[PDB]
C-alpha cells in the first residue's frame, strides 16, 4: 500500500510555505513516513520531489553521519556482511531496519536549520 | 477504516485557525473520534499531527492525570493483569476500553486552559 500521486501532491502542498525543517514540514513529514511505512526507495523518491537538489545533498550527508554512528555502534537487526542499511531496508522482512532508517532520515531532514 | 493522509490532513486544515479548547477544535476532534473509533495509536498519531510539542505535552500531562485518577476509582472492564489502559486500549476486542480512553482525551483537550 506505497502512496499515490494524490497523497505526495497534498504533502507537498500543504507544507509549499514552510521551510525545511520547521515544526509544520516536521510534523507533516513524520506523519506521512509513520503511516505508509515506507523503504529507503519510496524515501528517496519523496525528498527528490520536495525540495531541491542542495538540500538533497546536505540531507544526503547528515543522514549519512548519522547512519554511520548508528550502524558504527551496532544494531540489533543489521548485519554488515549482507549489504548497506540503504539495501537491508529494502528488504520487507526487515522492518526494525526500515523502521531505523526512517528515524534516521527524518532526524537528518530535522537538523539542516 | 484507519484515517489515511487525506482525513487527517483536512482535520488539520479546517483545525489550523482555531486554538485547542476552543469550541472549533473540541467539536472536530470529537467527530473525527466519535466516527473513526480510533485507539491510542491513531490518537497519538493525530495529536502529534495536530498541535505543537509543548501542547502535546501538556496534554500528556492532563491525560496521566485523568487515566490514573480512572484507575483508582475503577474501570468497569480494565484489568491491570496484562498492560496500562494505555496498551489495553489497543487490543481491538476491547471497545470499552479504547472509548473510555477517547473520553479522557477529549475531556484532557478541552480542560487546557
Amino acid at each position: 500500500r506505497p502512496w499515490q500521486m494524490k497523497d505526495l501532491q497534498a504533502i507537498k502542498q500543504e507544507v509549499s510555505q514552510a521551510a525545511p525543517g520547521s515544526p509544520q514540514f516536521m510534523q507533516t513529514i513524520r506523519l506521512a513516513v509513520q503511516q505508509f511505512d515506507p523503504t529507503a526507495k519510496d524515501l528517496q523518491d519523496l525528498l527528490q520531489y520536495l525540495c531541491s537538489s542542495l538540500v538533497a545533498s546536505l540531507h544526503h550527508q547528515q543522514l549519512d553521519s548519522l547512519i554511520s554512528e548508528a550502524e558504527t555502534r551496532g544494531i540489533t537487526g543489521y548485519n554488515p556482511l549482507a549489504g548497506p542499511l540503504r539495501v537491508q531496508a529494502n528488504n520487507p522482512q526487515q522492518q526494525g531496519l526500515r523502521r531505523e532508517y526512517q528515524q534516521l532520515w527524518l532526524a537528518a531532514f530535522a537538523a539542516l536549520p
